[PDB]
């Protein structure tokens, strides 16, 4: 579990959204696993826009952060899944590290703020779910 809280809106994995996410929604796409929320609350994060392959992410189910390096943004094959069929998640970054499914929604930061959420795992791979390209998130 976790979210972005940034401005008035609320990060989360589209898989995980509550009901009352979807009944404050902005903006999801079920091919990059994110969804957007409205909030009535001022949020606590800065967005980092930059091209860092580099950060450091929070693992829950080892109760730490871990440093990663991460592939760019790109389109991956994720297998078939409760929440999804099989297919193509665009925007997903890859890393080596420790994920298991109730990993999704750790945050991902370099230097200059958030870069993502996590997204997939297994096998000693962590993938997670770019933000920087949302500019909208910051108006
Ligand atoms: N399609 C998705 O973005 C995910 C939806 C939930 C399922 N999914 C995963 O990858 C689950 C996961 C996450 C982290 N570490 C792991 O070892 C595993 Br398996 C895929
Ligand atoms: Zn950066």
């Amino acid at each position: 579990s976790g979210a972005i809280y940034v401005g008035n809106y609320r990060v989360v994995n589209r898989h995980l959204a509550t009901h009352n996410d979807w009944a404050n929604l902005v903006w999801e796409d079920s091919s990059r696993d994110l969804l957007v929320s409205s909030t009535t609350a001022q949020g606590c994060d800065t967005i980092a826009r930059c091209d860092c392959q580099t950060g450091v992410y929070y693992c829950s189910s080892r109760r730490k952060h871990y440093p990663v390096s991460f592939s760019k943004p790109s389109l991956i094959f994720v297998e078939a899944s409760e929440y999804y069929p099989a297919r193509y998640q665009s925007h997903l970054m890859l890393a080596v590290g420790h994920s298991e499914p109730g990993d999704c929604g750790g945050i991902l930061r370099c230097q200059h703020g958030v870069v993502g959420i996590v997204s997939t795992g297994g096998n000693g791979l962590v993938g997670f779910a770019d933000v920087r390209d949302l500019l909208w998130l910051d108006e």
